[PDB]
């Protein structure tokens, strides 16, 4: 797990490495079983949700380094009637803080909601690994959209 001291980011901030990829060019010829097989070459797929209504999907890898390998390999892949285009997505924190070129957010701690703070510290994958949020640390995207809890 990434819990790095990053004392050269701005004051009162954290740095979050996305594990979430945006998938563009998802026509109805591009199906979840085939994409899962393509991305499982790079590591374990935590989540993969296509929405053919928007010609897009979102993939979350268990590991940042597998998301990096996937994004570079799958950046532009001709496929059937389309081209699959893999770009950095954001699954955590303010979208406005997410560098869409690199999948790296630098977030002022004051902009983290209570849910965001609780997900960071309690996530199974990414986050702090059970330590408090302090400024000048770099970590991986936490798991989100779960109950606020420390018992379960």
């Amino acid at each position: 797990r990434r819990f790095e001291r990053d004392p050269t980011i701005p004051p009162d901030s954290i740095k979050v490495y996305s594990r979430t990829l945006f998938l563009g060019g998802i026509t109805r010829s591009v199906r979840e079983p085939v994409l899962r097989s393509m991305f499982e070459r790079f590591g374990s797929v935590q989540s993969l949700i296509l929405n053919h209504n928007y010609r897009h999907g979102f993939l979350k890898m268990f590991r940042r380094d597998a998301a990096e390998k996937a994004q570079v390999a799958m950046e532009n892949v001709p496929f059937a009637d389309t081209t699959i285009r893999t770009k950095w997505g954001v699954g955590f924190g303010p979208r406005e803080c997410s560098d869409f070129s690199t999948g790296i957010s630098v977030i002022p701690i004051r902009l983290l909601t209570d849910a965001d703070r609780t997900w960071l510290v309690t996530a199974e994958y990414g986050g702090t690994g059970g330590l408090p949020i302090t400024p000048g640390i770099a970590l991986d995207e936490p798991d989100i959209e779960i109950g606020l809890g420390i018992s379960s």
